[PDB]
C-alpha cells in the first residue's frame, strides 16, 4: 500500500528541497522533505494534466538534464 | 546527495505517468528527474506567491490520506 523512492539529487535540488519545506512548515504544522516531495508530484502532475506549464516544465527539463 | 522518499501508490502512478508524458522516442524523462524538475517546479511557485492555497489544500488532503 506505499512505494518507496529513491533519488539522487543535487546540492541545488536539496537546498531547494530545504527551503521548501520550512516555508510550508509552521508551528502547527510540519512539511517534510518526504512531503514536500510528495507535494511537488502531486502539483506537477496537475499541471501536466490541466495542460498549461509544458512549454515551461519543457525549459526547466531541457537545463535540468544539461546539467547532470 | 542522495535522497529516500516514501510515497503512495497513487502518487507513484502520478510520478509514472508524469514520466511517459514528457517523455520522447528522442528523450527519456525518468522518474528520479521528474523529482528534481517537480522540486524545482514547487520551489520557483513558493517563490512567486501563487498558489499558496492551492499548496496548502493540496498539502492537507495530502496530509489526510498519510
Amino acid at each position: 500500500e506505499k512505494k518507496r523512492l529513491q533519488v539522487v539529487i543535487s546540492e541545488e535540488q536539496d537546498a531547494l528541497l530545504t527551503r521548501a519545506a520550512y516555508a510550508l512548515s509552521s508551528p502547527e504544522r510540519a512539511v517534510s522533505k518526504s512531503e514536500v516531495v510528495r507535494l511537488a508530484i502531486e502539483k506537477i502532475a496537475r499541471e501536466l494534466e490541466e495542460g498549461k506549464a509544458k512549454e515551461e516544465l519543457e525549459a526547466l527539463l531541457k537545463h535540468l538534464k544539461a546539467e547532470e
